[PDB]
């Protein structure tokens, strides 16, 4: 099959658990695939812990992540760290799904070159699905994508 | 940028030679190009005496194909074998453009397999564009692509 693009963007709850819904559909089919998460929880990350152990590489972004403006070189250069990691899933004729959860904040706070990143997308294995998740998707990316669907927040508890 | 599958067929003169004037655009930007020629001419190859010397791999089709009946186990070989050479380039994440002239006939003589032909494409380096050439092009392969022009014979000489 052809890889797509997904996007999970909107207010709405549910983006990170579809994209994981997603690689656990892929998982269950004995597909391979890579993950990259460009935030950090304080809590203890059951996806990865589900995930992990069959083989589904995990990247995180660095406990450093510090969001203050006085901080954007090392931010980014963490940022950048982590990125690193994805453009080699992204460039793996290997790995049949990717996912790239809360990579639109990475963009939406200049932490990840927007370039960079339709590069690495646009130029993927052709049977490559990627993910991405997040809320305010650039508009770039929104287009570049196959299909985009925006968890809308009809209620929230 | 996102390779995409052009298609050039219909009955009027000029498919091949689109194709190879694409190719020959692309190499004098820089790309990488290489070539697979499903159907041998009695003549001198002018475009492979252009091309060839700039580094665009050239395959063509062996001398001893046939198209007769009672020969398709041995053709079929051969196209089998020159179709080697073609995956081989829709896998190449190096390769910007790849030709795959008079391929139609291929599979509308059933010497190559739809399926392959679908799968090659669909796995191929994303920034990847292909040229496919013929007339009478299987309608899957038209609906993969992303350009189809189709030449029609308003008049020839
Ligand atoms: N509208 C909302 N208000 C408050 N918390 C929310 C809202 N939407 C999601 N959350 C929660 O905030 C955290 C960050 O989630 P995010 O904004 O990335 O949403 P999400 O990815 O759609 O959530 P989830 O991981 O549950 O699918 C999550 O624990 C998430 O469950
Ligand atoms: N309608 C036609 N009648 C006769 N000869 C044709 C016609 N169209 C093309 N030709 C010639 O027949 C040979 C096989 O060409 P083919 O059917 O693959 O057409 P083509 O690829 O469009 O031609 P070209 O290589 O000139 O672009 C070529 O030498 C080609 O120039
Ligand atoms: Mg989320
Ligand atoms: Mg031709």
């Amino acid at each position: 099959e052809r890889g797509i693009i997904i996007v999970f963007t909107g207010n709405g709850k549910g983006k990170t658990t579809a994209a994981f819904g997603t690689a656990a559909r892929a998982v269950g089919h004995g597909k391979n695939v890579g993950v990259v998460q460009f935030i950090k929880g304080t809590w203890p990350n059951g996806e990865r812990n589900l995930l992990e152990p069959h083989g589904v590489e995990f990247q995180v972004m660095a406990t450093g992540f510090t969001w203050e403006t006085q901080n954007r070189e090392a931010d980014t250069a963490a940022c950048m760290a982590v990125w690193q990691h994805g453009k080699r899933m992204l460039a793996d004729p290997l790995l049949d799904m990717v996912v790239l959860d809360e990579l639109t904040y990475m963009v939406a706070y200049d932490y990840l070159p927007l370039e960079e990143v339709i590069s690495a997308l646009n130029a993927r294995p052709g049977h490559q699905t990627v993910i991405i998740t997040g809320r305010g998707c650039h508009r770039d990316i929104l287009d570049l994508a196959d299909t985009v669907s925006e968890l809308r927040p009809v209620k929230h508890a």
